[PDB]
């Protein structure tokens, strides 16, 4: 639970 990637449009804490 940090922050989702605005580039790929996905998240990093799924």
């Amino acid at each position: 639970i940090i922050y989702c990637n605005r580039r790929t449009g996905k998240c990093q804490r799924m």
